[PDB]
């Protein structure tokens, strides 16, 4: 009953186990959209390349965050970039290697219009161009360091567009389509560093999404007649970011997401 339930939930805390110091620091309050939505200190990206006698330089709202059931693909998990946090923003894109960007939520941009070019700190961005579909936009990004033109990275920016204001898709079809596009990216590129995934807090929209492809990934890896628990695979990523999976609708859009692609997977199989 009751404490057998309490008791298991507090066999979940982390926040207890985990520090969150380096979020927390005052000199980087400006740096947190939340400021109670913070990295564990253990698997936060620290920012390269920064002068520790700034207070608070290497800080970004970011964590790693590994499939740790179990060569499965990595991302990041992080905030989406305040006007103050572009360049930081850009910093990490560009030490962690990342080449998939993964927005998940309409428009602080942070790439230039097509056929344009910018600076972000010590970096020139170029949008490629722009290609639509009715739920997400793909951006072909080349990034470079300002001084080093002869260094080119393409990035595969995917903006989701229907993700409505709190709540979740009515349908998974767009979602499950988007991280297929993504997915393939990704392998495309086996040299690639994590992917980057954002959204306001870090943790909502951008749990529900890794969730999922990390599910999609236990199944085209492991099988669909595979072992798929949910709940465990939550508490295995909020334990690199706390809040992972926020809401009532995005646990249940988890649900109704794999149900979806394990069925149309068995469909296509069997035709």
């Amino acid at each position: 009953g009751f404490w057998e339930e309490f008791e298991s939930l507090q066999k979940q805390e982390v926040k207890n186990l985990h520090q969150r110091l380096e979020g927390q620091r005052p000199e980087n309050k400006g740096k947190n959209r939340y400021k109670n939505i913070l990295p564990f200190d253990h698997s936060r990206v620290i920012l390269q390349g920064r002068d520790s006698n700034i207070p608070g330089s290497d800080y970004i709202n970011a964590n790693y965050i590994k499939n740790q059931l179990l060569n499965a693909k990595t991302y990041i998990a992080s905030q989406g970039c305040l006007e103050a946090t572009v360049n930081d923003f850009w910093q990490m894109a560009w030490q962690e290697n990342s080449r998939v960007i993964v927005m998940t939520t309409r428009e602080v941009p942070y790439w230039p219009e097509v056929g344009m070019q910018r600076a972000y700190g010590p970096y020139s961005v170029t949008n490629c161009g722009e290609h639509d579909t009715t739920e997400y936009k793909l951006r072909t990004l080349q990034v470079s360091p300002l001084d080093n033109g002869d260094l080119i990275r393409e990035i595969w920016h995917y903006q989701y567009l229907s993700w409505p204001d709190h709540g979740v898709p009515s349908e998974p079809g767009g979602v499950l389509s988007f991280l297929d596009q993504i997915n393939q990216r990704q392998e495309s590129l086996p040299h690639a560093g994590p992917i980057i995934v954002h959204s306001s807090a870090g943790i909502g929209r951008t749990g529900t999404i890794i969730v999922i492809d990390m599910l999609m990934e236990n199944i085209s890896t492991k099988g669909l007649d595979c072992d798929i628990d949910i709940q465990k695979t939550i508490q295995m990523v909020r334990a690199q970011r706390s809040g992972m999976v926020q809401t009532e609708a995005q646990y249940k859009f988890i649900y109704v997401a794999i149900a979806q692609f394990i069925e149309t997977t068995k469909k296509k199989l069997e035709v």
